[PDB]
């Protein structure tokens, strides 16, 4: 690509959304599209990224960013960790991500309007939630009523190809789970997710389904992988942004520029920062590095939103993890890996999540005097889901997840349940992006800022007590648990509960919010239309967009904000559209 080039769209970043909004603005061929991204070009070659049960093993990877993280920032605690995951290839997180399919609760969404007006609710947001997938149920498993969740778009979705072996697993708990008097639930997706479901996945065939899926075969579109962005091009006096300013592997910079728009897709960490880069944050923030106010938008880089999780796990008869299967060499992973390299079938085409739990713990809460005083103070309703939400999502992983145990080593023996707790509606305030310096080069800082709120604690305690009595006492699953790993998960005991939910936890990998949607600058960073407050032919479309965190993990939501932003870009260009 020569330098000084015109396009009429560039997206800065070839991540979830920005793969999403190029080729949905490349469906007209006429129209030159860009896209400049720090990582490789070529991820379908990867067999890593391409194979759903290698995705643990990208974290360090060179494809992943690896930033350090603050966790928790309280008085009593504090914790960082590296690496904080995220892609660093086309397709972004959606290259390295863990597959699961699920939108949230419409009640989530509706209370969306507070920042995006009514386009921004569940019914209007239904059909960019579903536009791109297809869907498939080859093995005609489920209802066909939920063909409806796929609007045809380039990303295959299913339900998990099920695992045959794991069968008495998800037998045992689904007793388990009915045992406790909670619903099973398949249809998840029309606003309501009460229950225990067979979750759908970006995998189809054994293959993952990353957004890259979208910008492949379209010759208008313009493809610089191996380029580290050092500020959008902001022109003052016209208060337009005109482009974007990239380094490339050789240590060359390159300005490209758009003659439409140029859309920014680095995700909840790098669009934050390359905008405070270009001169649009908080004006403190930027003239303590050195940088010029250009819009002083006070909330770039604030709101970061993400959910916390507390993994465990349990060891399990034999034969109801795949521990023994994909994790330890031998015969056994030599057989399912030669199965995979001749038709990419078995279970090394797993994305080894197939059951997903999303419970209310309202039973549990109601014994804990601290949650009885807040809630009465909240004028009798919960705080953490007063519309009827989900507490929980309980990932129940059928094997050892590395990528859950961030300072346990891998056990050498046995097979392993991996159950995944993740508060999905937290009440603590939200942490904040900031910059460490005017190097672009640099990660910035970053604090999750779990757990400020005791209520949060008092939560998640709750809902590994939950988890726990699911799979200690309920049925069937009862006989399956050996031993707890590494050592006896303190539920006799709040004050050590509470220090085991801080000492644990992690994210569960849903940051959002920190360019977030809104009405006016004094609300947010970008306006219903996804445009930046304060600059023209700038929009924001990956998950720092999002002002309420879904309640469930978040790529369909991404997903989702890439297809309407598209979409409202196409309305504004009458004569390309
Ligand atoms: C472990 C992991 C596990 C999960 N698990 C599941 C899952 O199971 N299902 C689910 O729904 N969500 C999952 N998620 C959340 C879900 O994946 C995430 O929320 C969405 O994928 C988020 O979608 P964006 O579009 O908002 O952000 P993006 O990062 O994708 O794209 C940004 C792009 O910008 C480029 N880029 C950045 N900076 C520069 C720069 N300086 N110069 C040049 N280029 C730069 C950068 O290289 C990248 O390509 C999971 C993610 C992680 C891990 O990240």
């Amino acid at each position: 690509a020569t330098d000084g080039s015109h396009f009429d769209f560039v997206i800065v970043g070839g991540g979830t959304a920005g793969n999403t909004v190029a080729g949905r603005l490349a469906e007209n061929p006429n129209v030159t599209v860009l896209i400049v991204e720090a990582g490789i070009g070529n991820p379908e070659d990867i067999p890593e990224i391409t194979t759903p049960s290698s995705a643990m093993d990208l974290r360090n990877s060179k494809y992943d960013w690896a930033y350090k993280t603050t966790m928790v920032r309280r008085d009593d605690y504090e914790r960082i960790e590296k690496p904080n995951t995220r892609g660093k290839t086309l397709g972004g997180s959606s290259s390295l991500n863990y597959f699961t399919w699920v939108p949230g609760h419409k009640a989530t969404f509706d209370q969306w309007e507070e920042f995006g007006g009514k386009e921004w609710t569940w019914d209007p947001l239904v059909p960019y939630l579903r536009k791109s997938a297809t869907y498939h149920d080859d093995p005609r498993l489920y209802s066909p009523e939920l063909e409806k969740i796929g609007g045809g778009g380039p990303i295959p979705i299913s339900h998990a190809e099920l695992i045959d072996e794991m069968a008495p697993f998800r037998e045992n708990l689904t007793k388990a789970w009915k045992s406790m008097g909670q619903p099973l639930i398949e249809n998840i997706y029309d606003g309501e997710m009460d229950g225990l479901t067979h979750c759908c996945d970006t995998i189809y065939r054994g293959q993952r389904s990353g957004s890259f899926l979208f910008v492949k075969n379209k010759p208008n579109i313009t493809i610089v992988p191996e380029v580290h962005s050092k500020r959008l091009i902001i022109n003052e006096a016209d208060r337009t942004c005109k482009g974007v300013t990239v380094v490339t592997a050789a240590g060359n910079e390159l300005n490209f520029f758009a003659d439409r728009e140029v859309i920014l897709s680095q995700g909840v960490f790098e669009t934050p920062k390359l905008l405070m880069l270009s001169g649009i944050g908080p004006t403190r923030e930027l003239s303590r590095h050195g940088i010029n106010t250009i819009v002083d938008s006070r909330h770039v880089g604030q709101n970061l939103m993400d959910h916390p999780g507390v993994p465990f796990v349990l060891r399990v008869k034999d034969g109801f993890g795949m521990d023994d299967v994909l994790l330890r060499h031998g015969p056994k992973r030599d057989a399912v890996v030669s199965a995979y390299n001749k038709n990419r079938s078995g279970p090394v085409g797993s994305g080894l999540l197939e059951l997903v739990g999303f419970p209310r713990i309202d039973k549990y809460l109601e014994k804990d005097a601290e949650y009885r005083k807040a809630k009465a103070a909240n004028g009798g309703k919960d705080p953490f889901s007063p519309l009827g939400q989900p507490h929980f999502e309980l990932d129940f992983v059928c094997m050892f997840g590395t990528a859950f145990q961030w300072h346990f080593p891998t056990p050498k023996t046995g097979d392993h349940l991996t159950v995944v707790v993740d508060l999905v509606r937290p009440i603590s305030d939200p942490g904040e992006v900031t910059l460490n310096s005017a190097d672009p080069f640099q990660q910035p800082n970053i604090n999750l800022n779990f757990f400020a709120n005791d209520l949060d604690i008092i939560a998640m305690r709750e809902g590994i007590r939950f988890s726990y009595d699911l799979l200690f006492k309920g049925e069937g699953f009862k006989d399956l648990v050996e031993s707890e790993y590494p050592w006896e998960m303190p539920l006799d005991s709040d004050k050590e509960m509470h220090r085991a939910v801080l000492d644990r936890c992690q994210t569960a990998f849903h940051p959002t919010g920190t360019a977030r949607l809104s009405k006016n600058i004094d609300q947010g960073v970008v306006d219903p239309k996804l445009k930046v407050h304060g600059i023209k032919k700038l929009r924001v479309a990956d998950a720092s967009v999002i002002p309420i965190i879904p309640d469930c993990k978040i790529q369909n939501s991404v997903y989702a904000v890439g297809e309407k932003c598209a979409d409202m870009i196409k309305a504004e260009h009458k004569d390309l559209y």
